């Protein structure tokens, strides 16, 4: 007795055909209707199949809250109770209420049946359902004691959740897959569970798959593979083919055939193709096939496909139209393979508090069967590892021997294209510092200590004055000072200044340079150099409280998300940003920015950064449009080169206004007299934050200037107008005197009757608060208030150093994210610059950072490449050659170079060693799901192997890659050789206090000079965003996970 037959008595029941079983207590899908056999004797129930219904929400309040429940209802309003079967699948709905029921359980038939978390359809049975007893802890394991003081075993839900426990021990089982009657569930790290996919039976080989078996194990017979490993997307040389579905004959070399139509991994996928086949008439069918449907028919289906489809091929003589079927997209949906749970992103559960972009990163690691993918290293050495696209692996000796050699070609560029030795790059800029291992930053400094001498004298330092982007959590950088680092400046600003009227802390913030506890430079009253840590003072950035608030006003009156987006929309986008910027109240733009460029350009110890984006305006082309704050910047650029030096003493008096001042060359304190540049050098500045403030009239504002300036004449450079603000760059502006003693006194009435020079709370677009700057008259025509840098020895290992020298330099980082690309070759962004070289030398720039040169992917995956701005590449080498980047070609590029080295600057080369975007080239490596931090993610992915798309490169960098590095070897061979070193570490306080460095070790390896990455490939690489491949993209036995293998000795599917 096998099969759905009635015996001797009355009514049906139901056997199983390939083991003899009688069906009780299961569902089975027998043709056309699906049923239900009772525990009782398996006397059968039919449960009829809906088509055509509504599918809604309602709301009900069972008690406590007015919960909104999901409903199905039929097409007739009737609100659809109890167990319903819909589309060949059994969901669960309450009779009571009438709520879906999804990931949870229900009695039917003294039987507890349970639902997917996800579409909520009918999966297994489980075994027992828990809201009496408890939680115990044994032998450093967790389990469940039943009420009655026995232990659970098995499958159960626990308090409303689905967990499982060791069958022998009651041990909870956590992060792991576990196959249950054959149902693969993943239970995560606290042990709750989810459904995956039910596991087919796997039958016999017999009369008809013999002949779908493979060929050969050679890789002749298989395509679409990559390194050997089967994916979906392959399809195999049978060992004979059913010509027209009727006549079996040898198959030929130039016959291939899917795998997906005759293997199968789960019987999910396998019950989705047959009732896909049924939906695109190549299986004519009145049956119906689900979850529990009989394997047998199952299989004895998917032969009926091959038949009805060698028919279509015979029909058509090719395979063109069935790979356009499966493979390929239809009717506007996703593909066949895509809609599969194991072939998409849904099982790879992307997002999470720790996957910042692209939503989260994979991990690479290492397995026996994928040998070339293997690495020995993948140690982040670092306070973070991923952040976007492919991560490189820098801990490796041969990658870091790579970022050498790009540094070298970076730092010759002009001599290495052109053979023009004014057009190379001075200093660099790391990208993402703190994201990539501290070996190759070390041996970055190196390399500059070696090739330039930074260390040697602060002149040789001032020169090449490189930068990161980070903090004091930088270890490697500030640990010798090789290199600059972000003040708190921006973060002390963005509290206490660029919020709206009511939203401001107290300026008192301002007062101290602190990068959380520990201090970077105290303002109060220095009077000392060379103390405060090397850093540089911003407000924005091209990245930083611009892409947040730009993409803003973007997606309002648009609605496409900041990462991706058409020109229209951008430019769309910009003109209400830059319409609502030079508005009074601002809901997308910051407030007070040209009293925060007061600061940063008045600050002592510190390398202020202007950004381009504050002075231009990106609704037009590059230097096209200027800012409602350019006057203003231009203004405070220039009183810095001329006044600005000596000590600073800053305060906040009781009415709430900052006072900075600034003694000029030589003097450091206020009682000091120093030489005579003093009298006419160092500025005063007063900041409010309060745009509603009014002074009577007993109030009086004060700025003590110092002992050098007493009964001198000052004139304003910047006074706060009821429209704005009405700059000055010359002596011809409205003046005041000190008194006998040396003091700004100023109050709420005029100066001598000069209108805006007095001081009260005034709300306008380039100010809400009040910004007064006032210098002392008299400059010459020619005057220069900064330090030159000695040529004097420095013995204490220490590069660069916290001076007037320093304080005296300026940096521009002169692009933006949001620039539109050029229309012609005038309008292009590097071309410009050139033009205007003398531009930036007026206002006083000594370094010039510019944009990574580097040609975009233009893959739209992130921002970065979507505006294309240099930071999303492939070609880590190319700069422009041929076809332009968006900022110009390599002949456009050496132009500029050579254009600021003829205006006096140093110019700066962006390093990107982190990632690298879109490399075409595919590959098979173990992935496992991670987080920023370079940690593992307890996800129902686990550990797969994964094809990702990690080899490739371009044009150039096969030329360049790998090529000076023989060269660098000969004359610097201790970058090369092993190293100890020392770098800070911050730790943060689990107390809730404040973090705190500590000095750590490390030893670099020594690095190979004959390995050249010509191009890139997943041993060189350290992981990569999600790709949406699916947890199963690359084809495994999932009864026992074995990966299929083309080898001699192969684990070949088709068996
Ligand atoms: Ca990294």
């Amino acid at each position: 007795a096998k099969g759905l037959r009635q015996d001797s008595n009355g009514k049906l029941r139901y056997f199983d055909l390939t083991t003899g079983i009688q069906a009780k207590g299961q569902f089975v899908t027998i043709g056309q209707e699906t049923y239900y056999f009772s525990k009782d004797h398996g006397d059968a129930q039919l449960l009829p199949m809906v088509t055509e219904g509504h599918y809604g929400t309602i709301t009900l309040k069972q008690g406590q809250d007015t919960k909104t429940a999901w409903v199905y209802r039929d097409q007739n309003n009737t609100i659809l109770k109890g167990l319903q079967n819909i589309n060949g699948t059994l969901q669960f709905f309450d009779p009571y209420t009438g709520e879906q029921l999804k990931g949870g359980v229900a009695k039917y038939d003294d039987k507890l049946f349970y639902f997917e978390s996800g579409k909520g359809n009918l999966v297994s049975t489980v075994a027992g359902d828990y809201q009496d007893g408890h939680y115990i802890s044994q032998d450093g394991q967790t389990r469940y004691a039943d009420k009655q003081n026995q232990l659970v075993k098995g499958l159960v839900t626990v308090n409303g959740a689905l967990q499982y426990f060791d069958n022998a021990t009651g041990n909870q089982i956590k992060n792991q897959q576990v196959i249950v009657d054959g149902k693969t569930y993943y239970f995560d790290d606290k042990g709750n569970g989810e459904y995956l996919f039910t596991n087919t039976l796997d039958m016999s080989t017999n009369a008809f798959s013999t002949k779908n078996v493979a060929f050969n194990h050679d890789s002749s017979s298989f395509d679409h593979t990559v390194d050997g490993f089967l994916t979906a997307d392959t399809w195999y040389r049978p060992k004979s083919i059913l010509a027209n579905g009727t006549t079996w004959r040898d198959s030929t070399d130039k016959d291939m055939r899917p795998l997906i139509t005759v293997w199968w991994p789960n019987k999910n996928v396998q019950v989705n193709y047959l009732n896909f086949m049924k939906a695109n008439g190549l299986l004519t069918t009145a049956a119906q096939y689900t979850l529990h449907s009989d394997q047998y028919d199952l299989n004895q289906a998917a032969q009926d496909v091959q038949v009805a489809i060698e028919r279509r091929i015979a029909s058509e003589h090719g395979t063109d139209w069935l790979q356009k079927l499966l493979f390929e997209s239809q009717n506007n949906n996703p593909s066949f393979v895509k809609q599969q749970f194991i072939w998409n992103k849904d099982s790879e559960y992307h997002g999470g508090g720790d996957a910042w972009f692209q939503g989260g990163y994979l991990k690479y690691g290492n397995n026996p069967l994928t040998p070339t993918t293997n690495s020995d290293y993948r140690q982040p050495g670092n306070a973070f590892d991923f952040l976007l696209a492919n991560d490189v692996d820098n801990s490796n000796p041969v990658v870091q021997a790579e970022n050498l050699n790009w540094l070298h070609y970076l730092m010759n560029f002009g001599t290495i294209t052109a053979g023009q030795d004014d057009a190379n790059f001075d200093s660099i800029r790391i990208d993402a510092v703190d994201f990539i291992h501290n070996d190759t930053i070390q041996r970055t400094y190196d390399y500059l200590r070696d090739a330039y001498q930074v260390q040697q004298s602060e002149a040789k330092a001032n020169q090449h004055i490189s930068l990161v982007e980070a903090g004091l959590d930088a270890g490697t950088s500030t640990i010798h000072n090789d290199a600059l680092i972000e003040s708190n400046l921006r973060e002390a600003a963005t509290l206490s200044l660029t919020n709206e009227p009511g939203k401001n802390k107290p300026l008192t913030n301002m007062l101290q340079d602190v990068d959380g506890g520990t201090l970077i430079t105290d303002h109060t009253q220095n009077s000392t150099e060379n103390q405060a840590t090397p850093n540089y003072s911003i407000i924005h950035a091209h990245d930083k409280g611009v892409q947040e608030k730009v993409g803003a006003a973007i997606t309002d009156a648009t609605g496409a998300d900041w990462t991706n987006f058409t020109d229209e929309q951008l430019k769309a986008g910009l003109e209400l940003f830059y319409k609502d910027q030079r508005a009074t109240n601002k809901k997308y733009n910051s407030y007070n920015i040209p009293s925060i460029y007061a600061l940063m350009l008045t600050n002592k110890d510190t390398v202020p950064r202007m950004y381009y984006g504050d002075m231009y305006q990106d609704d037009g082309q590059y230097m096209a449009n200027k800012s409602i704050y350019y006057d203003a910047l231009v203004s405070l650029m220039t009183a810095r080169k001329s006044y600005v030096s000596g000590g600073q003493t800053m305060s906040v008096d009781n009415h709430g206004l900052l006072k900075s001042v600034r003694f000029g060359k030589d003097a450091m304190t206020a009682n000091d007299l120093g030489t005579s540049a003093t009298r006419t050098e160092g500025l005063g500045v007063i900041i409010g934050n309060d745009p509603k403030l009014q002074l009577n009239d007993s109030d009086k504002v004060t700025l003590d200037m110092g002992a050098a300036h007493k009964n001198q004449k000052y004139r304003a450079v910047i006074l706060t107008t009821r429209d704005g603000l009405a700059t000055f760059n010359s002596d011809q502006a409205p003046t005041a005197w000190t008194n006998d003693q040396g003091t700004l006194t100023f109050s709420n009435q005029e100066i001598n009757g000069q209108d805006n020079t007095q001081i009260r709370g005034v709300a306008n677009p380039q100010v809400s608060g009040y910004l007064a700057v006032w210098v002392p008259v008299g400059a010459s025509d020619n005057q220069d208030a900064r330090t030159a840098a000695t040529t004097t020895e420095n013995h204490d290992g220490k590069v660069l150093h916290s001076n007037a020298a320093l304080d005296s330099n300026l940096i521009y980082e002169g692009f933006s994210n949001f620039q539109p690309k050029a229309t012609t070759h005038d309008e292009l962004t590097n071309v410009v610059i050139a033009k205007n070289a003398d531009v930036f030398n007026n206002w006083g720039i000594t370094s010039f950072e510019m944009a990574p040169q580097y040609r975009s992917s233009g893959d739209h995956t992130f921002l970065d490449s979507t505006i294309d701005n240099g930071y999303a590449f492939t070609d880590r080498y190319d700069l422009g050659f041929n076809t332009p980047t968006k900022y110009g070609t390599d002949g456009d590029l050496r132009a500029t170079i050579q254009a600021l080295h003829h205006a006096n600057m140093q110019v700066m080369a962006d390093v990107v060693d982190n990632q690298v975007y879109n490399l075409p080239g595919k590959e098979v490596v173990s992935a496992t799901r991670a987080g920023v931090y370079g940690n593992d993610d307890a996800t129902g992915f686990g550990t797969q192997l994964y094809v990702t798309n990690s080899v490739g490169g371009g044009q150039y960098q096969e030329k360049y890659a790998g090529q000076y590095l023989e060269a660098l070897k000969a004359k610097y061979p201790d970058l090369f050789e092993g190293k100890a070193y020392d770098y800070w570490y911050k730790n943060y306080a689990n107390d809730g206090s404040n973090p705190y460095y500590t000095l750590s070790h490390g030893d670099r390896e020594s690095i190979p000079a004959d390995v050249a990455i010509k191009q890139w490939s997943a041993k060189y690489m350290n992981g990569t965003n999600v790709l949406g491949n699916g947890m199963g993209y690359v084809l495994k036995d999932w009864h026992n996970g074995q990966y299929f293998k083309l080898d001699g000795d192969k684990s070949t599917l088709p068996q």
